[PDB]
């Protein structure tokens, strides 16, 4: 149960409170979204329709690092994921983001070692690379951590969300790919989402990470 | 999120919801305790005073098999006792078990290997042997679970708990021990329940259960 209230700029300081990240739900409960099919798997924000234009924009440059901090340490076991969409008509529209346009920038996977998986519960920041050939415009940042210590059974997977509002300068003309709709991009059937991390599958050899690869740009 | 409804009686048969076993406060919502120091942590009745009277008193024999089925798989990670009480003035009086008097007949317990904790979270139905020595008696049988999954704070291990009424025939002449109370047997920083079983600390050798020492009658 934790939030991704603050967007981590380009220098390394860690911004305010819903400055840059579209406030979300939970903002008060921590509480997760678990409903892959869900509208609201998108940002999860505290009103759909209004978020949005309340949010600031933040400008960075294609191949800045960059980040979220959560509210506390990511404390459950699971899977952690970066993905952006451009953002038409802009960052700050609650309609960005609605079509197949969503590409994976970055995750971060659990180890496999002796039929075990490998987590790391400590983790308060999340930081990462905006990719040097992603094209100049506005877009949607969002973090995604997919908490598993219930994951067993279907719809227990929980869903840790928050999307920051972007403006990339200084781009270049790579085209990014896999591209995947949200909420589409998971059924709640994956390998690695309806998944029992305490006892594994027979034939498991390694944590197979749901959505698109990561777009290598 | 599960309960212990049903008593597994000595010959096999899994007897009805709430029957030998004093029905919970949980009974709807599957919901854990959390306060180690609450008199409800006894037997978690859904009614402290009166639920006992609504119970029946399953006669067994010392050395028989017995345990409990829970509404689903016990599928938290953590650990699990069974302890006993003798029942003054009876199985069926809320009074039985306010005192020092309660043993460990029975544990299932988490493996530590290469750095490793290893949990067992499949099992549905849990059996065991009233001790062959145990005097004959009026006794409280509880069983618990104490889920680890989001132990890593102070509270945040979840205790599932159901105590089974017994009339015990054919006894020996053991004198059960250590003894504890409930509440009292833990105070919630243990070890054992204070935790990150994901991330565990430097100086960990292994999985210290918490409370008394199984007694070997
Ligand atoms: C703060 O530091 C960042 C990261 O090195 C730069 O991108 C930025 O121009 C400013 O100097
Ligand atoms: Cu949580
Ligand atoms: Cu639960």
């Amino acid at each position: 149960h934790y939030t991704f209230p603050d967007f981590i700029e380009p220098s390394g300081t860690v911004t305010g409170d819903w400055v840059y990240v579209r406030e979300t739900q939970n903002h008060y409960s921590n509480g997760p979204v678990t409903d892959v099919t869900s509208p609201e798997f998108r940002c999860y924000e505290l009103d759909l329709q209004n978020t949005a234009g309340q949010t600031q924009t933040a400008t960075v440059s294609a191949g800045d690092t960059v980040g979220f901090k959560a509210n506390s340490a990511i404390y459950h076991p699971g899977y952690l994921d970066v993905m952006m969409s451009p953002a038409s008509p802009a960052a700050n529209s609650p309609e960005a983001g609605t079509g197949q346009t969503w590409f994976k920038i970055y995750e971060e996977k659990p180890q496999f070692e002796n039929g075990q998986l490998v987590f790391d519960t400590t983790q308060q920041e999340v930081t990462f690379t905006i990719p040097k050939s992603l094209p100049s415009g506005q877009y949607l940042l969002r973090i995604e951590q997919i908490a598993l210590h219930v994951a067993s059974s279907y719809g227990g997977a929980q869903f840790y969300i928050g999307c920051a509002q972007l403006n990339v300068e200084n781009g270049g003309n790579g085209t990014p790919g896999p591209l995947v709709s949200i909420p589409g991009v998971y059924t709640g059937y994956e390998p690695g989402i309806l998944i029992n991390i305490y006892n594994l599958p027979k034939n498991f050899t390694g944590y197979p990470a749901p959505g698109p690869a990561v777009w290598q740009g």
